Protein backbone atom coordinates (compact mmCIF):
# COMPACT_ATOMS: atom_id res chain seq x y z
CA UNK A 1 0.00 0.00 0.00
CA UNK A 2 0.80 3.67 -0.29
CA UNK A 3 -0.80 6.72 0.25
CA UNK A 4 -2.10 8.09 -2.60
CA UNK A 5 -3.49 4.55 -3.20
CA UNK A 6 -5.59 4.56 0.24
CA UNK A 7 -6.88 8.04 -0.99
CA UNK A 8 -7.83 7.18 -4.27
CA UNK A 9 -9.36 3.60 -2.60
CA UNK A 10 -11.22 6.16 0.20
CA UNK A 11 -12.09 9.35 -1.39
CA UNK A 12 -12.81 6.79 -4.65
CA UNK A 13 -15.32 4.88 -3.24
CA UNK A 14 -17.03 7.09 -0.61
CA UNK A 15 -18.10 9.08 -3.23
CA UNK A 16 -19.51 6.79 -6.13
CA UNK A 17 -20.35 3.45 -4.07
CA UNK A 18 -21.29 4.69 -0.85
CA UNK A 19 -23.78 6.53 -2.35
CA UNK A 20 -25.44 3.85 -3.98
CA UNK A 21 -25.74 1.79 -0.96
CA UNK A 22 -26.85 4.90 0.92
CA UNK A 23 -29.48 6.30 -1.74
CA UNK A 24 -31.13 2.33 -1.38
CA UNK A 25 -31.80 2.40 1.64
CA UNK A 26 -32.65 6.65 2.68
CA UNK A 27 -35.76 5.86 1.30
CA UNK A 28 -37.14 3.63 4.07
CA UNK A 29 -37.30 5.56 7.54
CA UNK A 30 -38.81 8.79 5.60
CA UNK A 31 -41.84 6.71 4.10
CA UNK A 32 -44.36 8.02 6.71
CA UNK A 33 -43.62 11.52 6.25
CA UNK A 34 -43.29 11.57 2.52
CA UNK A 35 -46.27 9.99 1.53
CA UNK A 36 -47.96 12.32 3.75
CA UNK A 37 -46.36 15.17 1.75
CA UNK A 38 -47.74 13.46 -1.51
CA UNK A 39 -51.43 13.76 -0.09
CA UNK A 40 -51.50 17.20 0.84
CA UNK A 41 -49.45 18.45 -2.87
CA UNK A 42 -52.37 16.18 -4.50
CA UNK A 43 -55.23 18.47 -2.50
CA UNK A 44 -53.39 22.06 -3.43
CA UNK A 45 -52.82 21.12 -7.02
CA UNK A 46 -56.11 18.81 -8.26
CA UNK A 47 -58.35 19.76 -5.74
CA UNK A 48 -59.25 16.52 -4.46
CA UNK A 49 -58.03 14.00 -1.82
CA UNK A 50 -55.58 11.25 -3.38
CA UNK A 51 -56.85 7.81 -3.33
CA UNK A 52 -54.79 4.87 -1.82
CA UNK A 53 -53.97 2.78 -4.90
CA UNK A 54 -52.60 6.34 -6.33
CA UNK A 55 -51.16 6.88 -3.44
CA UNK A 56 -49.10 3.60 -3.23
CA UNK A 57 -48.09 4.12 -6.80
CA UNK A 58 -46.41 7.35 -6.67
CA UNK A 59 -44.69 5.74 -3.45
CA UNK A 60 -43.73 2.55 -5.59
CA UNK A 61 -42.42 5.16 -8.27
CA UNK A 62 -40.71 7.48 -5.87
CA UNK A 63 -38.95 4.36 -4.48
CA UNK A 64 -38.12 2.33 -7.91
CA UNK A 65 -37.21 5.15 -10.47
CA UNK A 66 -34.06 5.21 -9.35
CA UNK A 67 -33.52 1.77 -10.91
CA UNK A 68 -33.89 3.80 -14.26
CA UNK A 69 -31.68 6.20 -13.66
CA UNK A 70 -29.49 3.35 -13.01
CA UNK A 71 -30.17 2.29 -16.38
CA UNK A 72 -29.84 5.28 -18.30
CA UNK A 73 -26.69 6.03 -16.41
CA UNK A 74 -24.81 3.01 -17.18
CA UNK A 75 -25.63 3.24 -21.39
CA UNK A 76 -23.74 7.09 -20.41
CA UNK A 77 -20.61 5.66 -19.82
CA UNK A 78 -20.38 3.89 -22.77
CA UNK A 79 -19.76 6.88 -24.84
CA UNK A 80 -18.07 9.29 -21.73
CA UNK A 81 -15.60 7.09 -21.43
CA UNK A 82 -14.04 7.12 -24.69
CA UNK A 83 -13.87 11.29 -24.18
CA UNK A 84 -13.36 12.39 -20.33
CA UNK A 85 -11.08 9.49 -18.79
CA UNK A 86 -11.31 7.73 -15.40
CA UNK A 87 -10.57 10.62 -12.56
CA UNK A 88 -12.43 13.16 -14.67
CA UNK A 89 -15.45 11.06 -14.97
CA UNK A 90 -15.68 10.66 -10.94
CA UNK A 91 -15.44 14.42 -11.17
CA UNK A 92 -18.12 15.19 -13.31
CA UNK A 93 -20.26 12.77 -11.97
CA UNK A 94 -21.02 14.84 -9.00
CA UNK A 95 -22.88 17.05 -11.17
CA UNK A 96 -25.44 14.73 -10.91
CA UNK A 97 -24.97 13.98 -6.84
CA UNK A 98 -24.92 17.30 -5.93
CA UNK A 99 -27.96 18.60 -8.53
CA UNK A 100 -30.10 15.63 -7.79
CA UNK A 101 -29.11 16.30 -3.73
CA UNK A 102 -30.23 20.00 -3.98
CA UNK A 103 -33.47 18.49 -6.05
CA UNK A 104 -34.86 16.29 -3.33
CA UNK A 105 -33.97 18.31 -0.01
CA UNK A 106 -35.93 21.55 -1.29
CA UNK A 107 -39.04 19.34 -2.97
CA UNK A 108 -40.97 20.52 0.85
CA UNK A 109 -40.40 24.18 0.89
CA UNK A 110 -41.34 24.61 -3.11
CA UNK A 111 -44.31 22.09 -2.48
CA UNK A 112 -43.79 20.46 -5.65
CA UNK A 113 -43.90 16.55 -5.13
CA UNK A 114 -42.19 16.28 -9.18
CA UNK A 115 -38.93 17.59 -7.47
CA UNK A 116 -38.33 14.69 -5.42
CA UNK A 117 -39.16 12.00 -8.08
CA UNK A 118 -37.17 13.72 -10.61
CA UNK A 119 -34.27 14.37 -7.86
CA UNK A 120 -33.89 10.28 -7.78
CA UNK A 121 -34.08 9.23 -11.20
CA UNK A 122 -30.87 12.54 -11.58
CA UNK A 123 -29.60 10.42 -8.47
CA UNK A 124 -29.66 7.01 -10.44
CA UNK A 125 -27.88 8.48 -12.93
CA UNK A 126 -24.76 8.71 -10.67
CA UNK A 127 -25.59 5.46 -9.39
CA UNK A 128 -25.65 3.99 -12.87
CA UNK A 129 -22.33 6.15 -13.88
CA UNK A 130 -20.22 5.09 -11.03
CA UNK A 131 -20.61 1.86 -10.17
CA UNK A 132 -19.28 1.43 -13.92
CA UNK A 133 -16.40 3.61 -13.54
CA UNK A 134 -15.17 2.99 -10.13
CA UNK A 135 -14.04 -0.94 -10.42
CA UNK A 136 -12.43 0.48 -13.90
CA UNK A 137 -10.20 2.99 -12.28
CA UNK A 138 -9.43 0.80 -8.67
CA UNK A 139 -8.01 -1.91 -10.72
CA UNK A 140 -6.06 0.13 -13.28
CA UNK A 141 -4.39 2.07 -10.78
CA UNK A 142 -3.79 -0.93 -8.33
CA UNK A 143 -0.66 -2.94 -8.31
CA UNK A 144 -1.30 -6.62 -9.84
CA UNK A 145 -1.02 -7.97 -6.24
CA UNK A 146 -4.07 -7.02 -5.31
CA UNK A 147 -6.25 -6.44 -8.23
CA UNK A 148 -8.46 -9.56 -6.71
CA UNK A 149 -9.44 -7.61 -3.35
CA UNK A 150 -10.94 -4.68 -4.00
CA UNK A 151 -14.17 -5.79 -5.54
CA UNK A 152 -14.36 -6.21 -2.15
CA UNK A 153 -13.45 -2.82 -1.37
CA UNK A 154 -16.23 -1.65 -3.58
CA UNK A 155 -18.76 -3.89 -2.34
CA UNK A 156 -17.94 -3.15 1.71
CA UNK A 157 -19.00 0.39 0.69
CA UNK A 158 -22.13 -0.28 -0.32
CA UNK A 159 -23.02 -1.98 2.56
CA UNK A 160 -21.43 0.69 5.11
CA UNK A 161 -23.94 3.15 2.47
CA UNK A 162 -27.20 0.74 3.51
CA UNK A 163 -26.02 0.69 6.69
CA UNK A 164 -25.50 4.75 7.07
CA UNK A 165 -29.07 5.18 5.41
CA UNK A 166 -29.92 3.10 8.14
CA UNK A 167 -28.42 4.93 11.00
CA UNK A 168 -29.50 8.70 10.21
CA UNK A 169 -33.38 7.62 9.56
CA UNK A 170 -33.35 6.90 13.75
CA UNK A 171 -36.05 9.32 15.29
CA UNK A 172 -33.16 10.63 17.50
CA UNK A 173 -30.98 11.67 14.24
CA UNK A 174 -32.58 13.14 11.17
CA UNK A 175 -35.50 10.81 11.18
CA UNK A 176 -38.36 13.03 12.80
CA UNK A 177 -41.03 14.53 10.98
CA UNK A 178 -39.56 17.85 10.56
CA UNK A 179 -36.03 17.39 10.20
CA UNK A 180 -36.51 14.44 7.43
CA UNK A 181 -35.54 17.01 3.58
CA UNK A 182 -31.94 16.95 5.59
CA UNK A 183 -31.85 12.82 5.00
CA UNK A 184 -31.85 13.52 1.45
CA UNK A 185 -29.99 17.23 1.55
CA UNK A 186 -26.64 15.31 3.31
CA UNK A 187 -25.49 13.57 0.53
CA UNK A 188 -23.99 16.64 -0.62
CA UNK A 189 -21.21 15.96 2.25
CA UNK A 190 -19.79 12.79 0.56
CA UNK A 191 -19.91 14.58 -2.87
CA UNK A 192 -17.76 17.42 -1.25
CA UNK A 193 -15.90 15.30 0.14
CA UNK A 194 -14.58 13.05 -2.78
CA UNK A 195 -14.37 16.70 -4.63
CA UNK A 196 -11.99 17.66 -2.38
CA UNK A 197 -10.23 14.95 -2.50
CA UNK A 198 -9.46 13.46 -5.85
CA UNK A 199 -8.34 15.79 -7.88
CA UNK A 200 -4.94 15.66 -6.54
CA UNK A 201 -3.96 12.23 -7.22
CA UNK A 202 -3.11 11.01 -10.70
CA UNK A 203 -5.42 9.84 -13.30
CA UNK A 204 -5.05 6.27 -14.19
CA UNK A 205 -1.88 4.91 -15.34
CA UNK A 206 -3.15 2.82 -18.92
CA UNK A 207 -5.79 5.67 -19.90
CA UNK A 208 -2.38 8.00 -19.76
CA UNK A 209 -0.64 5.63 -21.76
CA UNK A 210 -3.40 3.80 -24.03
CA UNK A 211 -5.57 6.63 -24.82
CA UNK A 212 -4.07 10.00 -23.74
CA UNK A 213 -0.38 9.20 -25.58
CA UNK A 214 1.64 10.12 -23.08
CA UNK A 215 4.45 8.34 -21.41
CA UNK A 216 6.17 10.43 -19.08
CA UNK A 217 2.67 11.27 -17.42
CA UNK A 218 1.67 7.15 -17.23
CA UNK A 219 5.27 6.79 -15.42
CA UNK A 220 4.25 8.87 -12.95
CA UNK A 221 1.05 7.18 -12.10
CA UNK A 222 2.60 4.52 -11.53
CA UNK A 223 5.53 5.31 -9.43
CA UNK A 224 2.91 7.27 -7.62
CA UNK A 225 0.36 4.56 -6.84
CA UNK A 226 3.43 1.63 -6.92
CA UNK A 227 5.84 3.32 -4.60
CA UNK A 228 8.80 1.91 -6.14
CA UNK A 229 11.56 3.33 -8.54
CA UNK A 230 11.07 1.35 -11.49
CA UNK A 231 8.06 1.10 -13.40
CA UNK A 232 8.94 0.18 -17.36
CA UNK A 233 8.08 -3.41 -16.56
CA UNK A 234 4.40 -2.22 -16.18
CA UNK A 235 4.61 0.39 -18.94
CA UNK A 236 5.68 -2.39 -21.32
CA UNK A 237 3.28 -4.83 -19.91
CA UNK A 238 0.26 -2.24 -20.90
CA UNK A 239 1.45 -2.24 -24.19
CA UNK A 240 2.28 -5.34 -24.68
CA UNK A 241 -1.76 -6.61 -23.96
CA UNK A 242 -2.68 -3.34 -25.84
CA UNK A 243 -0.23 -4.73 -28.86
CA UNK A 244 -2.44 -7.77 -28.48
CA UNK A 245 -6.05 -6.28 -27.85
CA UNK A 246 -5.64 -3.43 -30.63
CA UNK A 247 -5.91 -6.14 -33.18
CA UNK A 248 -9.27 -7.81 -31.81
CA UNK A 249 -12.28 -7.60 -33.65
CA UNK A 250 -15.63 -6.49 -30.78
CA UNK A 251 -18.56 -7.93 -31.26
CA UNK A 252 -22.11 -5.87 -30.71
CA UNK A 253 -24.65 -6.40 -28.31
CA UNK A 254 -27.56 -7.75 -31.18
CA UNK A 255 -24.56 -10.00 -32.69
CA UNK A 256 -23.14 -11.57 -29.09
CA UNK A 257 -27.13 -12.43 -28.27
CA UNK A 258 -27.91 -14.48 -31.21
CA UNK A 259 -24.48 -16.12 -31.77
CA UNK A 260 -25.33 -20.48 -31.25
CA UNK A 261 -21.40 -20.76 -29.88
CA UNK A 262 -21.70 -18.80 -26.66
CA UNK A 263 -25.73 -19.31 -26.41
CA UNK A 264 -25.62 -20.63 -22.68
CA UNK A 265 -23.21 -17.90 -21.74
CA UNK A 266 -25.67 -15.64 -21.95
CA UNK A 267 -28.42 -17.46 -20.83
CA UNK A 268 -26.38 -18.13 -17.67
CA UNK A 269 -25.39 -14.81 -17.05
CA UNK A 270 -29.44 -12.99 -17.79
CA UNK A 271 -30.51 -15.87 -15.73
CA UNK A 272 -28.26 -15.18 -12.58
CA UNK A 273 -28.49 -11.35 -12.80
CA UNK A 274 -32.29 -11.50 -12.81
CA UNK A 275 -32.44 -14.03 -9.93
CA UNK A 276 -29.80 -11.70 -8.16
CA UNK A 277 -32.50 -9.19 -8.27
CA UNK A 278 -35.93 -10.56 -8.12
CA UNK A 279 -34.44 -12.63 -4.78
CA UNK A 280 -35.97 -9.58 -3.49
CA UNK A 281 -32.81 -8.33 -1.52
CA UNK A 282 -33.63 -4.91 -2.73
CA UNK A 283 -37.10 -5.39 -1.46
CA UNK A 284 -35.93 -5.59 2.24
CA UNK A 285 -33.66 -2.48 1.87
CA UNK A 286 -36.02 -0.10 0.28
CA UNK A 287 -39.13 -1.06 2.21
CA UNK A 288 -37.87 -2.60 5.75
CA UNK A 289 -40.17 -0.94 7.96
CA UNK A 290 -43.54 -2.29 5.88
CA UNK A 291 -42.16 -5.47 6.45
CA UNK A 292 -41.51 -5.72 9.98
CA UNK A 293 -44.96 -3.54 10.66
CA UNK A 294 -46.65 -6.49 9.43
CA UNK A 295 -44.73 -9.16 11.07
CA UNK A 296 -46.09 -7.95 14.88
CA UNK A 297 -42.80 -6.13 15.73
CA UNK A 298 -44.35 -3.61 18.42
CA UNK A 299 -44.96 -0.28 16.58
CA UNK A 300 -42.43 2.05 18.35
CA UNK A 301 -39.58 -0.75 18.16
CA UNK A 302 -39.11 -1.07 14.29
CA UNK A 303 -36.80 1.75 13.66
CA UNK A 304 -34.22 0.32 15.95
CA UNK A 305 -35.17 -3.31 15.06
CA UNK A 306 -34.39 -2.09 11.08
CA UNK A 307 -30.79 -0.72 12.43
CA UNK A 308 -29.75 -4.85 12.56
CA UNK A 309 -30.25 -5.83 9.67
CA UNK A 310 -27.32 -3.07 7.59
CA UNK A 311 -25.37 -4.42 10.75
CA UNK A 312 -25.37 -7.87 9.84
CA UNK A 313 -25.01 -7.23 5.83
CA UNK A 314 -21.92 -5.03 7.12
CA UNK A 315 -20.57 -8.36 8.96
CA UNK A 316 -21.42 -10.10 5.89
CA UNK A 317 -19.84 -8.19 3.93
CA UNK A 318 -16.36 -8.12 5.52
CA UNK A 319 -16.57 -11.42 5.74
CA UNK A 320 -17.15 -12.69 2.40
CA UNK A 321 -13.49 -12.42 0.97
CA UNK A 322 -12.90 -16.18 3.10
CA UNK A 323 -15.39 -17.67 1.20
CA UNK A 324 -15.75 -16.84 -2.16
CA UNK A 325 -12.03 -17.72 -2.82
CA UNK A 326 -12.03 -21.14 -0.82
CA UNK A 327 -15.68 -22.70 -2.13
CA UNK A 328 -15.53 -21.72 -5.63
CA UNK A 329 -18.24 -20.54 -7.31
CA UNK A 330 -20.50 -23.73 -7.90
CA UNK A 331 -21.55 -24.07 -4.34
CA UNK A 332 -22.25 -20.40 -3.33
CA UNK A 333 -24.71 -19.41 -6.63
CA UNK A 334 -26.18 -22.61 -5.43
CA UNK A 335 -25.52 -21.97 -1.93
CA UNK A 336 -27.03 -18.14 -1.27
CA UNK A 337 -29.92 -18.99 -4.29
CA UNK A 338 -30.81 -22.56 -2.12
CA UNK A 339 -30.50 -21.12 1.35
CA UNK A 340 -32.72 -17.83 0.35
CA UNK A 341 -35.10 -20.57 -0.71
CA UNK A 342 -35.10 -22.02 2.97
CA UNK A 343 -35.42 -18.95 4.82
CA UNK A 344 -38.26 -17.49 2.40
CA UNK A 345 -39.85 -20.45 3.59
CA UNK A 346 -39.43 -19.75 7.28
CA UNK A 347 -40.40 -16.11 7.09
CA UNK A 348 -43.76 -17.28 5.58
CA UNK A 349 -44.48 -19.69 8.54
CA UNK A 350 -43.61 -17.24 11.13
CA UNK A 351 -45.69 -14.43 9.40
CA UNK A 352 -48.67 -16.10 8.73
CA UNK A 353 -48.66 -17.61 12.65
CA UNK A 354 -47.48 -14.08 14.06
CA UNK A 355 -50.17 -14.36 16.87
CA UNK A 356 -50.37 -18.48 17.47
CA UNK A 357 -47.79 -17.44 20.63
CA UNK A 358 -46.20 -14.10 21.51
CA UNK A 359 -42.59 -14.74 20.57
CA UNK A 360 -43.17 -15.98 17.18
CA UNK A 361 -42.33 -12.00 15.57
CA UNK A 362 -38.78 -12.22 16.61
CA UNK A 363 -38.27 -15.40 14.66
CA UNK A 364 -39.05 -13.47 11.92
CA UNK A 365 -36.28 -10.78 12.63
CA UNK A 366 -33.96 -13.53 12.65
CA UNK A 367 -35.82 -15.17 9.76
CA UNK A 368 -34.88 -12.00 7.60
CA UNK A 369 -31.31 -11.96 9.38
CA UNK A 370 -30.43 -15.11 7.96
CA UNK A 371 -32.01 -14.12 4.21
CA UNK A 372 -29.41 -10.83 4.54
CA UNK A 373 -26.16 -13.35 5.38
CA UNK A 374 -26.91 -15.68 3.02
CA UNK A 375 -26.16 -13.51 0.52
CA UNK A 376 -23.44 -11.94 1.35
CA UNK A 377 -21.66 -14.82 2.47
CA UNK A 378 -22.50 -15.81 -1.28
CA UNK A 379 -24.25 -14.18 -4.06
CA UNK A 380 -23.73 -10.42 -2.99
CA UNK A 381 -20.39 -9.96 -5.44
CA UNK A 382 -20.44 -13.10 -7.50
CA UNK A 383 -21.99 -12.23 -10.86
CA UNK A 384 -20.33 -9.28 -11.87
CA UNK A 385 -17.47 -11.47 -11.36
CA UNK A 386 -18.60 -14.30 -13.37
CA UNK A 387 -19.92 -11.93 -16.63
CA UNK A 388 -15.50 -11.50 -17.07
CA UNK A 389 -15.01 -14.92 -16.57
CA UNK A 390 -17.11 -16.94 -19.31
CA UNK A 391 -15.74 -14.20 -21.98
CA UNK A 392 -12.62 -13.24 -24.09
CA UNK A 393 -12.01 -9.70 -24.31
CA UNK A 394 -13.57 -9.78 -27.85
CA UNK A 395 -16.99 -10.31 -26.25
CA UNK A 396 -16.36 -8.73 -22.77
CA UNK A 397 -17.07 -5.23 -23.41
CA UNK A 398 -20.67 -6.17 -24.81
CA UNK A 399 -21.79 -8.70 -22.27
CA UNK A 400 -21.20 -6.24 -19.45
CA UNK A 401 -24.31 -4.20 -21.17
CA UNK A 402 -26.31 -7.39 -21.15
CA UNK A 403 -25.75 -8.22 -17.44
CA UNK A 404 -26.08 -4.37 -17.15
CA UNK A 405 -29.19 -3.98 -18.02
CA UNK A 406 -30.73 -7.36 -17.10
CA UNK A 407 -29.84 -6.00 -13.08
CA UNK A 408 -31.19 -2.66 -13.44
CA UNK A 409 -34.65 -3.76 -15.09
CA UNK A 410 -34.79 -5.93 -12.12
CA UNK A 411 -33.61 -3.81 -9.29
CA UNK A 412 -37.03 -1.87 -11.23
CA UNK A 413 -39.47 -4.75 -11.36
CA UNK A 414 -39.11 -5.72 -7.78
CA UNK A 415 -38.91 -2.30 -6.32
CA UNK A 416 -42.29 -1.13 -8.74
CA UNK A 417 -43.70 -4.20 -7.79
CA UNK A 418 -43.29 -5.11 -4.18
CA UNK A 419 -46.26 -2.81 -2.27
CA UNK A 420 -48.66 -4.44 -4.80
CA UNK A 421 -47.22 -8.53 -4.10
CA UNK A 422 -48.10 -7.66 -0.38
CA UNK A 423 -50.90 -5.70 -0.20
CA UNK A 424 -52.59 -9.22 -2.71
CA UNK A 425 -51.07 -11.73 -0.62
CA UNK A 426 -50.12 -10.12 2.66
CA UNK A 427 -48.05 -13.34 4.59
CA UNK A 428 -47.32 -15.20 2.00
CA UNK A 429 -46.20 -12.96 -0.40
CA UNK A 430 -42.62 -14.51 0.10
CA UNK A 431 -43.31 -17.17 -1.54
CA UNK A 432 -42.88 -15.16 -4.97
CA UNK A 433 -39.13 -14.50 -3.87
CA UNK A 434 -38.53 -18.35 -2.40
CA UNK A 435 -40.12 -19.89 -5.98
CA UNK A 436 -37.55 -17.42 -7.47
CA UNK A 437 -34.59 -18.47 -5.58
CA UNK A 438 -35.03 -21.93 -5.66
CA UNK A 439 -35.68 -21.71 -9.58
CA UNK A 440 -32.25 -20.15 -10.08
CA UNK A 441 -30.58 -22.97 -7.89
CA UNK A 442 -32.69 -25.77 -9.52
CA UNK A 443 -31.11 -23.80 -12.88
CA UNK A 444 -27.82 -23.33 -12.03
CA UNK A 445 -27.10 -26.90 -10.12
CA UNK A 446 -28.01 -28.22 -13.93
CA UNK A 447 -26.08 -25.75 -16.20
CA UNK A 448 -22.88 -23.84 -14.21
CA UNK A 449 -19.79 -25.45 -14.59
CA UNK A 450 -17.01 -24.39 -11.86
CA UNK A 451 -14.77 -21.65 -12.54
CA UNK A 452 -12.26 -21.37 -9.65
CA UNK A 453 -8.59 -22.29 -10.98
CA UNK A 454 -9.97 -22.95 -14.75
CA UNK A 455 -8.84 -21.52 -17.47
CA UNK A 456 -11.22 -19.92 -20.75
CA UNK A 457 -10.34 -22.89 -22.68
CA UNK A 458 -11.53 -25.07 -20.31
CA UNK A 459 -14.84 -23.57 -19.38
CA UNK A 460 -15.74 -22.98 -22.84
CA UNK A 461 -15.23 -26.61 -23.74
CA UNK A 462 -17.78 -27.37 -20.74
CA UNK A 463 -20.56 -24.96 -22.82
CA UNK A 464 -19.94 -26.41 -26.04
CA UNK A 465 -21.30 -29.40 -24.88
CA UNK A 466 -24.83 -27.53 -24.73
CA UNK A 467 -23.81 -24.68 -27.21
CA UNK A 468 -23.59 -27.24 -29.82
CA UNK A 469 -21.02 -25.08 -32.05
CA UNK A 470 -17.91 -23.47 -31.92
CA UNK A 471 -15.86 -20.46 -33.01
C1 LIG B 1 -55.03 12.44 3.18
O1 LIG B 1 -55.10 13.41 4.22
C2 LIG B 1 -56.43 13.57 4.77
C3 LIG B 1 -56.33 14.66 5.80
O2 LIG B 1 -55.76 15.86 5.26
C4 LIG B 1 -56.91 12.24 5.35
O3 LIG B 1 -58.26 12.39 5.79
C5 LIG B 1 -58.53 12.16 7.13
O4 LIG B 1 -58.46 10.77 7.44
C6 LIG B 1 -58.77 10.46 8.81
C7 LIG B 1 -58.58 8.97 8.97
O5 LIG B 1 -59.41 8.25 8.07
C8 LIG B 1 -60.19 10.91 9.14
O6 LIG B 1 -60.46 10.69 10.52
C9 LIG B 1 -60.34 12.40 8.83
O7 LIG B 1 -61.68 12.83 9.05
C10 LIG B 1 -59.94 12.68 7.39
N1 LIG B 1 -60.04 14.09 7.08
C11 LIG B 1 -60.66 14.56 6.00
C12 LIG B 1 -60.63 16.04 5.80
O8 LIG B 1 -61.22 13.81 5.20
C13 LIG B 1 -56.85 11.15 4.29
O9 LIG B 1 -57.20 9.89 4.84
C14 LIG B 1 -55.46 11.07 3.68
N2 LIG B 1 -55.47 10.09 2.61
C15 LIG B 1 -54.59 9.10 2.49
C16 LIG B 1 -54.94 8.03 1.50
O10 LIG B 1 -53.54 9.08 3.13
O1 LIG C 1 -23.24 -6.37 -1.01
C1 LIG C 1 -24.20 -5.91 -1.60
N1 LIG C 1 -25.33 -5.49 -0.94
C2 LIG C 1 -26.46 -4.96 -1.55
O2 LIG C 1 -27.43 -4.60 -0.88
C3 LIG C 1 -26.37 -4.88 -2.96
N2 LIG C 1 -27.25 -4.43 -3.91
C4 LIG C 1 -26.66 -4.56 -5.14
O3 LIG C 1 -27.17 -4.25 -6.22
N3 LIG C 1 -25.41 -5.09 -4.97
C5 LIG C 1 -25.21 -5.30 -3.63
N4 LIG C 1 -24.16 -5.80 -2.96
Amino acid sequence: WSCSLLVASLAGAFGSSFLYGYNLSVVNAPTPYIKAFYNESWERRHGRPIDPDTLTLLWSVTVSIFAIGGLVGTLIVKMIGKVLGRKHTLLANNGFAISAALLMACSLQAGAFEMLIVGRFIMGIDGGVALSVLPMYLSEISPKEIRGSLGQVTAIFICIGVFTGQLLGLPELLGKESTWPYLFGVIVVPAVVQLLSLPFLPDSPRYLLLEKHNEARAVKAFQTFLGKADVSQEVEEVLAESRVQRSIRLVSVLELLRAPYVRWQVVTVIVTMACYQLCGLNAIWFYTNSIFGKAGIPPAKIPYVTLSTGGIETLAAVFSGLVIEHLGRRPLLIGGFGLMGLFFGTLTITLTLQDHAPWVPYLSIVGILAIIASFCSGPGGIPFILTGEFFQQSQRPAAFIIAGTVNWLSNFAVGLLFPFIQKSLDTYCFLVFATICITGAIYLYFVLPETKNRTYAEISQAFSKRNKAYP
